[PDB]
């Protein structure tokens, strides 16, 4: 029986892996192992480790990994003591593929140990750009080290192809959070009230602005300031990941809530189900998260893209790009106020299906 | 000024940068500084640290990293010390370049320390092919997490700005290793004559069989039977590097000594000028060195590299390749006694003019092939 091992290292990829990982788990051929690690064991960031076992899921080996230092030299001590507890785990576990999702730091870091130690990546979401993140380069660092691609559109299994890799290794499924749109039921605005206790029948922006990590001097007060200038909605927040720079934003979030009370709802971490439901019924997705670039326009929700953490990937006529600047975000708000289901199950044929033991020779383009 | 940082894992590679290391020292406007670690602080090969301090270097950091063990896991938890300590010397280091050569683990580990730190990396000899355990992915998941680039060949930048590199960030300087021909006087027949007692004017053949780890159940018998039928010839050699299998080897040549005791000479350690003055005058270089694939093509000296330790690297007029098979071998040997692209031996200067005038502060956008 295949052991199919699956990554998570926080609350939103955890989300987007959602849907495999029940699958595999209710498949009677696969034995699903789960690694998770990072976000997912930090009071920071709301120990969303208790999802993952509430929803029904067995977490195989656990790896506590993030300092609390907020700093690009705490970051890279974090990777270390994750790949010296991914050393152990991976050496219990011994999967037969373990699969990784997106372009975060701890998922370099479970790669390069899975690569060592001859265990079979399959990476979900390669080919994509965000220009303004040390995640670009780190994504494609993870292409290369990984023997099979799950890409989530044509273009990017295009991108992942000119990176080199064998074209029978490159697998255009589509994006596999999507599947929520067809198969998790979403929470009502009553629900939502009474679970947040807060007012969700007013109009409401969801926010979710991380660290944009290669930007050199990040000051967040254009967004605050300009939020502060839109009258009668209310302002829902998601945390900021752990990359470094993040504090500065929770900081800038504790402020806003100090001084609208009863307008601020902060949120460490969302259920993705409820999650979703939030924002399907926002006035728009505002700050610089990927899910500005995909769950909200699946959704039909506008969205207030900020600065360049997402620059590159693909767009749409709903995503207003804009400046970190107070007029520009203002602006856009203004106007927000103003005016295919299968991926799981493709993922699972092509690795039951599918010889990626050995890493497949470069590819050169002729 | 400009703090120019070299990070070195081996006594090996540490020899292929040792001129852009002495460049950077002379240079008044570039403060070298020097990252030493993994290999560097391994007993089993003799504290190879003590080399670039006796060869005038300081060691402006240093990082203990690798584990006693040969598991695959104590690889990553080596990787995972060397993350521990980079992220402390880079924090201390301020270099506003990172020089970072090859595809080592250890060199994996510096580099995504070095990006998460945005300190820019310029790395060289990407773009090559050479299918190890898994080198080859590692030298590539480098590539993209570097700044700029500096490729040996045409064929490698060719390769990094597939790789997604903007051609402007990619610059195919040479083999910085070949600044050694260019820079050694070398020892004569005479001088070398009295150093090892031994007469080297009478011609005589370089092997460098190395360990070849992944042809496991190594058996080099059609590599010795090759040697003995050759007449008229003598049989020099230094020690094979320590891998998987090389007693194996150590007792092999050692039985061709005590069988021809005045026609095989056996070498501690050459060390590089004396190395490549016996390389000069040798017959041919034959064995799976890499020495085989760039110095002795630059000294106009015949290769015949055998297995397929090389594989990938590019071949050129002066290579021949073999089996290991007896008969194939010795067709070779026997006259390879009639008998440019990774350059001549200025790599170390066409870097420095690159880094002093090139901006690369900032990794560039992704670049799309049309
Ligand atoms: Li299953
Ligand atoms: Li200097």
């Amino acid at each position: 029986m295949k052991k199919i091992a699956v990554f998570t290292g926080t609350r939103a990829e955890y989300g987007l892996l959602y849907w495999l990982m029940r699958d595999i788990q209710q498949d009677p051929e696969l034995e699903l192992q789960i690694l998770a690690t990072a976000m997912h064991y930090s009071p920071e960031h709301g120990e969303t480790w208790k999802t993952i076992v509430k929803d029904g899921f067995e977490i195989t080996e656990s790896v506590e990994m993030l300092l609390s230092s907020d700093t690009s030299s705490a970051v890279v001590k974090s990777m270390g003591v994750g790949l010296l507890g991914f050393a152990d785990a991976l050496k219990r576990m011994q999967p037969d593929v373990l699969v990784v999702l997106g372009d975060r730091f701890e998922a370099l870091a479970v790669t390069q140990a899975a690569l060592i130690m001859h265990v079979p990546v399959a990476h979900l979401h390669g080919g994509e750009i965000t220009e303004g993140a040390y995640d670009e380069s780190i994504r494609h660092a993870i292409t290369k080290m990984s023997n099979i691609h799950f890409a989530a559109a044509e273009e990017y299994k295009k991108r992942i192809i000119q990176l080199g890799e064998q074209p029978e290794r490159v697998f255009n499924v589509g994006a596999l959070g999507l599947d929520h749109i067809q198969r998790t039921t979403f929470k009502s605005i009553s629900e939502l009230s009474e679970l947040y206790d807060f007012d969700f029948s007013k109009p409401y922006f969801l926010i979710t602005y991380h660290p944009e990590t290669n930007l050199l001097e990040e000051n967040v007060a254009p967004l605050f300031d300009a939020l502060k200038q839109i009258n009668d909605v209310n302002f829902i927040f998601s945390y900021p990941n752990a990359d470094n720079g993040n504090t500065n934003i929770v900081k800038a979030m504790l402020d806003l809530k100090a001084q609208l009370p009863d307008r601020v709802l902060l949120v460490k971490s969302f259920g993705i189900q409820n999650y979703l439901s939030v924002l399907k019924n926002a006035l728009a997705m505002v700050g610089n998260s990927s899910s500005g670039l995909s769950e909200a326009p699946a959704l039909q929700v506008p969205t207030v893209n900020i600065g360049d953490r997402q620059k590159g990937r693909l767009r749409c006529e709903s995503i207003l790009d804009v400046r970190l600047d107070e007029n520009e975000i203002v602006e856009a708000l203004q106007k927000a106020i103003n005016f295919l289901g299968n991926t799981s199950q493709k993922i699972i044929e092509v690795i039951k299906t599918t010889d990626f033991k050995k890493k497949a020779p470069f590819y050169d383009l002729l």
